[PDB]
C-alpha cells in the first residue's frame, strides 16, 4: 500500500464530499476544463504537503487533470479529514495523511511524498508552511554537517532530527539528489514565505520560488472575505449569543479587523475599533466606527475580537476589568494576542468544547473560546470552500507557471505576476454571474494597458 | 416524585447553563428585583404548557420569584432539554417533560399539570400553542357531550381523545371543575391566539386572556430580530457555504422575510425578495432590493429562503429548474412552504443530519435543509436568549396583570396594554447600556402625553 | 381672467417641468391610464388647496384627466411655485395662487376656489391643512351667529374674518348654500385631520371625510423615505460638510428619526438616538445605534438633528456646552423643536441664507440652519416627486371613492380602506422594476384572504 | 500692488469662511500648532499654483505660520474664490488669481509666482498639474532652441508659448536663472505626478520630487471618501431625484467607483457595476453588487454614473436604448467619458444650468448632467473641508521635508515616505475623537517594527 490513511472504507463519504466542494470551488474545476487539451502538468511530479482536508482535495484532482503526477502529505497533525485522504487515494494518489498522527508519524510522512517509485523524482513542490522544503534543504546540510541535526530543543526537532538519521542511513547523499531535481516551489502562507526569502538571502535557493500569500486574490480571501464569513459562525456555535445591541470592541483594523467590523455591523452590533496604526483607524472612523483604546474598552464591550497579529493585546488587566459573562475570542495570530497563561492561576469550568468560563477573584466571570486560539477553525469550520478556491488556484496557476516556464525565473522568491493574480478573479466571475467587460483597441491605448492585461500598475492597492 | 422527567441527574448541568442564560435575559431578572417586594403573584397557582428548555426555565424561576406555584409540562414532545426539566425539578417545581416523549405521554403530562395537591387547584394558565386551554375547554364539552372526542382525524387526536376518555373514568367532571377556578390565560403564539378568539366567538371563553402574541416587543423580537439572528446561521451549519457573491432570494417580506434580506446583505448576498403585498414589495424595493417571481428566480438564485407562512411557494416545479447544489430552506411556517412531498418520488441521499440531496433525473441536485421545515430550530438552535427574554417578559407581565387586576377585565382577548408592552422594551434597555430620557410636564401635554406613557396612539405601527 | 398668477409667461417653463415631474410619479400618471375609459370623475368639481408645485400639478391633471372640473388655490402664501401655476392655468385650470401673496389674498383665493360660474358648485373639496373646510364650517356660523367672527386674536384671524364679512355683504347665505353642496372631503396633513375628528365630535361633519394622512403608504413616504432622501442634502447644500467620521445625534426615532438615522450611518457617521419611548430606543439599539440623553450628547456630537415633534428637546443649556461649530437644525415639527428664541440675545452672524452663526458669551459658535425651521424646506427642495407621487395618489383614490361610493359612507372621519392603500402601492411598482406576484386559489385560502386583497389584518404593522 | 484679484473689498468675506473651514481641517491647523517653534519653513520661498479656494487659503497660511514666504497663483482659469483670494492677500500674500481670467492672464501669473523682490528668487514649488513646474522647464529649454515653443497644438499652448516669448525678449535667461534656485516641488495630481516621471525618465528633472497623489491618505480622501460624501449630492442638486428604488449603474470599481456605488447604496438604489479588472469585478460581487456590462445595463438602468478614467464608456447608441429621462453623469475623468459630442447632433433643450435634456429623433430624451463633466465640481461644490485637509497636509509636510532634508534625496520623484503618510492620518485623529494606541517595546519587537513607526511594509495596500 502506497498510502497511509485512517480508513480506506471512508472513500465514498469523501468521494460524495468532493462532488459537492466542486460546485462552491469554480476556480479550480474550471482550469480543469480550460487547460484539458494542454495538459499542461504531464511531466510534472509534485510532491504536496498541504492540509489533507476535502478542498485540498479537489486543487489534488484538478493537478492531476492538468496532468501531474502526486504524491500528498499533510502540513499539519490534526488537520486532516480522514475521508477526503481516503477518497484521494481510491482516485489512484498516494496519500500519508492522518488525523491525531504523531510528530514521528508527520515526519515520516513527509519523506513518504518525496519517495517516488522506479527511479522517479519529485521535481514540484507544493507547501503550506514551509516543511516539505525545509526537510530537503535541512536534511541536505546534515549530509555535509551533520552536527545540524545534533541539538535538538523541542519536541518538533526531535522528531525532524531523528527523521532526517534514519534517511541518511538508508542513502548517505538521500536529500541532495532529491533537491536537485526540484524546478519549482509554491508557497501560501507567511511563514513558509519568510524561510524563503532567508534561504535566498544565504544563498541557498536552488531554485525559484512563488510567494502566493501575497497575491491579491489570495490574501484577500484568506484574510479580510474568509473571516467576514466566519468570525460571527464560530461565536455563535460556542455561545448562542444575540449579536444586535452589543458593544463588539475588534482589536486591529487590518485585512481581517476590516471583515469582522463588516460581518458585526451588519448584525446590529455597535462596533469599536482598537488601533496603533493612524491610517487604519482613520480608515475604520470614516465607516462610522468608534476607534478606542482597550483600556477605554474593557469594562464596557460585551464581545472582543482580537485580530491584530500582536502580543497580549487582550491582556490580565484588561479581563480583571471585563463585564460579567464578556466574550473573549481571537481570529488572529494563532496564539498569545490573548494572555491566556496568566487567567490560568484562577478557576476555570469547562462549558463545552473549546468553551470555557473564567473565574476571577471577585466571582465575576469571562467566557473565553477555543482557549484562546483560532475562533474560527476551534468554534467552527474555518474558511468556506471558495475563499479555499481562489488560494488554491494561485498555487495551480503558481504551478503551471513555474514547470512550464519556470527557465524564464530566476532562484528567488517572486510574488505571482499580476496577470495570473487576475486571472484567478476571472476564473470565479461565471459562478457568481459577474459579467467582465472588454477594453477596444482605443480604450487600451487611452489608460495605457494591454487588452489582455494587467490592468493595473504595481503598487496599485486596490 | 410529583415530576416526570429524563434523569434527575442532568441538574447541575442544568443549573449551570441556567446561570449563563440569566445575563442574557435582564428583562426576567429585572423584574425579579423590581417585584421582589410586592410579591405580586402571591397567591398565583401557574399551569404553565411551554418548551421546557433552559430559556423557560429562566422564566419559570422569575414567576417562582414573584411568590408563584408552578406546575410544568412541555408544548411539544421533542423540544424538552432534559438538563434544564431537571434543574427545575430540584429547585423545587413539578415537571412533566422530557426530551422524545409519545403523544400519549404528552396528554398525561398535560393534565398533570392541572392535578394540585392539598385540594387546590390552578388559577392562572401560561399557555404556548393553546394544548393547556383546549385540553380542559374541550374536556369539559365532553362530559356532556362524548362526540366532541369520538371522530379522531389524526394521531394527535387520537391520543387527546383517549386521555379525556381516560379521565372522564375518574371523574365526570374533571375538566369542569378545574376550568371553574382559572382566572386568566396568557397565550403568545398564533395558533393559540387563533383558538382564543374562536372561542370568543362562540361565547365559550369563561375568563379573560392576554394575546401576547401581538406585542410590538413580542412580535419583533420572535419575528425579526430572531430570525435575523439566526438565519445563517442555521444555513453555515449545515453548508458552511459562502454567502457573499450569491444571489439569495426569500419568498415573503413581512417580519420575519425583513430580518432575512437584512442579514443575507449583511454578508454580501445579492438579495431578491418575492412578494404578493404590494406595500411590502414597495417596501422592499425602497431598501434596494429587486422583487422578483419565484419563476423569475427559480433557475438563477444559489438561496433560497421561505418566510411567506404559506403552501407551495417552493413546489416541484421551482425545484426541478433549479441550478445544481442550490440551497433551499424555509424560515416561515413548520411546514408545507416548499412541496417536499413531490420530490419523494426521486432518490434522495442524505448529506449529513437535516441536509439531504434530492436527485433529479437529469442528475442535477438541490440541497435541500431540515427536510422543509425550519432552519433556525433544524440546522441551528433556535432565537436567542435576549429575544426570548422579550416574549416571556411579555408573558410574565400579562401574568402579574390578568392574576392582580383580571376583575378589571371581561371574557374576552385582550392585547398586551401599550404600557405593559413599553416596560417589556425598558426593562431591556439597561443591559444594553440605551439610556432613556424622561419628558419634562411642558413636554408631556405639548404632545398630549403621560410621562409615565403609553407614548403612542394604538393605532401605531413603529 | 378667471384666475390669479404671477406670471402667465412663465408657463412654458411651468410645462417642461411638469413633462419631467410625471416620469417621476407613475402612481399618478397610471392612474389616468387604467380610469381614462371609465371617467370616474365626470360629475366632480373639486375645490383644491394645497401647495401651488409643479408636484401639485401633476394632480390637478391628473384629476382632470378623470374627468373632473377643478379650481385651485395653495394652502401656504409662500410655498407657490409660479411656473406651475401658470402652466396650470394655461392648460385650462383656474389658480388662484402666486408665492409671496398677502393673508388677504390668501383668504380671498380660498373663497375664489368655491365661486364656480354658470350657477354651479364645488362637490368636493381635496385640503392640505384644512383650511379651506374651514372657511365653509366657519363662514356658515358667522351667517347665524356673527360673534364668531368679531374677537380676531391673530393677523391670519383678521384677514379670515374679514373676508367672511366681505362675502356676507354678497349673499348672507353664501357659504352655507355651498356647504350643502360637498359630497365628500379628502385630507392629508395631521393638523387638517384633527379639526375634521373635532368637526365630527361637535356633530358639525356634513360629509364623509377621508383621512389620508394616516394609510401606510403616505405616512412611509412622508414621513420615512422623504425624510431619508433629503436631510443630508439640507444639510450639505448650508455647509457642505464631511459627515464621514462625524458624532450625528438624532432626536427621535420614530418614522422621521428612523430615516434620519439610517442616511447619516450610509455616510459614515456615527449615529446617536435620543428618545423618550423604551420601545423607538430599543428598535434603535437592536441597528447598533447607541441610545443617549442629549445632555450626554450636547458636549460631543458634531451634528444635531431634531426629529421629536416635540418642544425644546435642544434648549438653551444644550447649545451652551456644544462644541465649537457644532450643525444644528430641525426636521420635525415646524418649529420649536429647537429653542432659538433664547438664543436670540446673542450675538448672531449671517453665513448665507438659511444658515447662520450664534456666538456665546464665551466666543464659541454654533451653525445653525433654516433658525430652527425645517431644514429639508429651508435649505433643500422637500421631498422628491416619487414621495409626492405617494401622497397624490392617495388623495386622488379618496377622491374617486368618495365621489364614487361616498354614498355607502357615513359623515364620519375615515381613514383610507387597506385594499386602496395597497392599490397606492401596487401603481408604483411598475415605474421601479418590482413583479409583484400572484396568489392562486389555495394560498389565498390557506392564509385567509382574497386573492384581490386586501393581504393583511387592520392592526397590521408593517 | 503686488497682487492681482477681482475685488479686494470681499477680503472680508472671505475672512469669515476662513475661520469656518478651519474647524473642518484639522490637520493644518494642528501642523500650525506643533511646528511653531521650529518655523521649519523659515527661509523658505515658495511659488506655489494650486486652486485659489478658502481651503486653499488654509493650506497658505499654515506655510506662512510655519515660516514661509509665499506667492501664489490658480492651477486653473474657473476655480478661483474671489473672496478667498482677497482674504489671503490682505493678510500679506501676493496672489494672481480671479475667477474667469484668461489664458494669457493664466500664464502671465504664473511667471508672477517666480518673480520675488530685493533680489531673490523661489527655492521650493508647490504644484497641482505641474504648470508652474512645466513653465520653468519648457521656457528654460526654449532659451537655447526656440523651436520646443514654435509648434501649438493648442489654445492654451498658444497662451503660454507666447508667454515665454515675451519674457525671453526682456532676458534670454529668464527661467534658467530660476530654476536653478528650486530645491524641490511637490506634486498632487495625476498629471502633475506623469510630467514629473517623464522629466526624470529624460534626465530633466534637477530637483528632487515628491509625488503626493499616490500617498494612501491623500488617495483615499481625494478618490474614494470626497466622491462618496458628494456623487449623490450632485444629483440631487441638479435633478432632486428619488434614489431608493432606482437602479444605479458606476462604471468603473477602482477608488471612485467603490465610494460611489457605497453611497448610492446607502440611500436603497440597486447597485450594478461595469468593469474590466477581473480583481475590481469580484470585489465589487463580493459586496453584493451585480457586475454588468453597459450594453446589458443601457436600456434598464434609471441612473448612469462613469468613474472608470477612459473613454467613451458610455457612447451612441448606449444613449439611444436609454429610458426615457435616464440621468446620466460623470464623476471619472475631466471629460469624454461619455459621447457627448455624439449627442450634439440632436435637438437639447437646457433644464437648468449644468441641466440639460437630450431629445432623440423618437422623442425619447436622457438628462445629462454638467454636460458630461465633472458633477461633483459642476452640480456641486467639490471635495468637502475635511477631504481637503488630507490632500494639503500632505502637499505640507511634504514642502517640510523636502525644504529641511532634500540634501538626503536624489533628483528622482518620491512617493511621500510612510512615516508622514501615517502623521497626516494622525493629525486628522483628534477632530473626529478616533483614539490611537501606542506598541509596548515587547510588542513593536514581536511585530518588528518601531513604536513611532513605519508600521507596515511598503507594498501594504491597505
Ligand atoms: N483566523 C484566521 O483564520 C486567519 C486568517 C488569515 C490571517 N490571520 C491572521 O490574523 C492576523 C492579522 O492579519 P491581517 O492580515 O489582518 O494583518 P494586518 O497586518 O493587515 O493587520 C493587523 C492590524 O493590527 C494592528 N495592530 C498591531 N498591534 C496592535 C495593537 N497592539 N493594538 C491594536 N492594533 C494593533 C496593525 O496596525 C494592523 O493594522 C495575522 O496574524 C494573520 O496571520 C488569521
Ligand atoms: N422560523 C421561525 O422561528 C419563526 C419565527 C416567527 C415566525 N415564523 C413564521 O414565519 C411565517 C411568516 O411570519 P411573519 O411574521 O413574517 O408573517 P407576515 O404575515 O408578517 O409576513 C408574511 C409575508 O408573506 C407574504 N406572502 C404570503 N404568501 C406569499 C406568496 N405566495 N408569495 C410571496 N409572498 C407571500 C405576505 O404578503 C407577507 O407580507 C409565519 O408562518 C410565522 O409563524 C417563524
Ligand atoms: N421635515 C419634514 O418635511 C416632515 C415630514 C413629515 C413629518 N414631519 C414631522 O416630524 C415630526 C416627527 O414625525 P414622526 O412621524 O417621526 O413622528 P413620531 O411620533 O412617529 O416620532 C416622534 C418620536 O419622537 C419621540 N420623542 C418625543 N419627545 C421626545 C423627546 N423629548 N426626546 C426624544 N424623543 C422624543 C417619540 O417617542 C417618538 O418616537 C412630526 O412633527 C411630523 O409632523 C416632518
Ligand atoms: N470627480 C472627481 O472629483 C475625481 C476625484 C478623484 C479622481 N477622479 C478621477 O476618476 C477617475 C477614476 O479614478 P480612480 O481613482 O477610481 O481610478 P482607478 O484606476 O482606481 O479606477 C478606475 C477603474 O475603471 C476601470 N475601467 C477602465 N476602463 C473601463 C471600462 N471601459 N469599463 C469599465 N471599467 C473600466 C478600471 O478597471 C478601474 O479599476 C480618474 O480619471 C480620476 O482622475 C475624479
Amino acid at each position: 500500500q502506497d498510502y497511509v490513511v485512517a480508513d480506506i472504507a471512508l472513500a465514498g463519504w469523501g468521494r460524495k464530499e468532493l462532488n459537492i466542494a466542486e460546485t462552491e470551488m469554480p476556480g479550480l474545476v474550471q482550469i480543469r476544463d480550460e487547460y484539458k487539451a494542454q495538459q499542461p502538468l504531464k511531466g510534472a511530479r509534485i510532491a504536496g504537503s498541504l492540509h489533507m482536508t476535502i478542498q485540498t482535495g479537489v486543487l489534488i484532482e484538478t493537478l492531476k487533470a492538468l496532468g501531474a503526477d502526486v504524491r500528498w502529505a499533510s502540513c499539519n497533525i490534526f488537520s486532516t479529514q480522514d475521508h477526503a485522504a481516503a477518497a484521494i487515494v481510491e482516485a489512484g494518489t498516494p496519500v500519508f495523511a492522518f488525523k491525531g498522527e504523531s510528530l514521528d508519524e508527520y515526519w515520516e510522512f513527509s519523506h513518504r511524498i518525496f519517495e517516488w517509485p522506479n527511479g522517479e523524482f519529485a521535481n514540484m513542490i507544493l507547501d503550506d508552511g514551509g516543511d516539505a522544503t525545509l526537510l530537503l534543504i535541512l536534511g541536505s546540510k546534515a549530509e555535509k554537517d551533520r552536527s545540524v541535526i545534533a541539538r535538538p530543543t523541542n519536541e518538533e526537532e526531535v522528531a525532524l532530527f531523528k527523521s532526517i538519521e534514519r534517511h541518511l542511513e538508508i542513502d548517505g547523499s538521500w536529500y541532495s539528489k532529491r533537491l536537485a531535481h526540484i524546478k519549482g516551489v509554491t508557497e501560501e502562507t507567511t511563514t513558509g514565505v519568510h524561510r524563503l526569502y532567508q534561504m535566498e538571502k544565504d544563498g541557498r535557493l536552488p531554485f525559484p520560488a512563488f510567494n502566493v500569500n501575497d497575491s491579491v486574490t489570495k490574501s484577500k480571501f484568506d484574510n479580510l472575505y474568509g473571516c467576514r464569513e466566519s468570525l460571527v459562525d464560530g461565536i455563535k456555535r460556542a455561545t448562542d449569543v444575540m449579536i444586535a445591541g452589543k458593544i463588539a470592541v475588534v482589536a486591529g483594523y487590518g485585512d481581517v479587523g476590516k471583515g469582522c467590523a463588516q460581518s458585526l455591523r451588519g448584525l446590529g452590533a455597535t462596533v469599536w475599533v482598537t488601533e496603533i496604526d493612524p491610517i487604519c483607524a482613520l480608515q475604520a472612523a470614516m465607516e462610522g466606527y468608534r476607534v478606542v483604546t482597550m483600556e477605554y474598552a474593557a469594562d464596557k464591550a460585551d464581545i472582543f475580537v482580537t485580530a491584530t497579529g500582536n502580543y497580549h493585546v487582550i491582556n490580565h488587566d484588561h479581563m480583571k476589568a471585563m463585564r460579567h459573562n464578556a466574550i473573549v475570542c481571537n481570529i488572529g495570530h494563532f496564539d498569545s494576542e490573548i494572555d491566556v497563561a496568566s487567567t490560568r492561576q484562577y478557576q476555570w469550568e469547562n462549558i463545552k468544547p473549546q468553551v470555557d468560563h473564567i473565574i476571577f477573584p471577585d466571582g465575576k466571570r469571562v467566557i473565553l473560546l477555543a482557549e484562546g486560539r483560532l475562533v474560527n477553525l476551534g468554534c467552527a469550520t474555518g474558511h468556506p470552500s471558495f475563499v479555499m478556491s481562489n488560494s488554491f488556484t494561485n498555487q495551480t496557476l503558481a504551478q503551471i507557471e513555474l514547470f512550464t516556464r519556470g527557465g524564464e525565473y530566476a532562484n528567488k522568491v517572486y510574488v505571482l505576476p499580476k496577470h495570473l493574480d487576475e486571472k484567478v478573479a476571472r476564473l470565479h466571475l461565471a459562478r457568481i454571474g459577474a459579467q467582465l467587460s472588454e477594453l477596444s483597441d482605443d480604450q487600451a491605448a487611452y489608460i495605457g494597458v494591454s487588452k489582455a492585461g494587467p490592468f493595473k500598475p504595481d503598487h496599485y492597492r486596490y
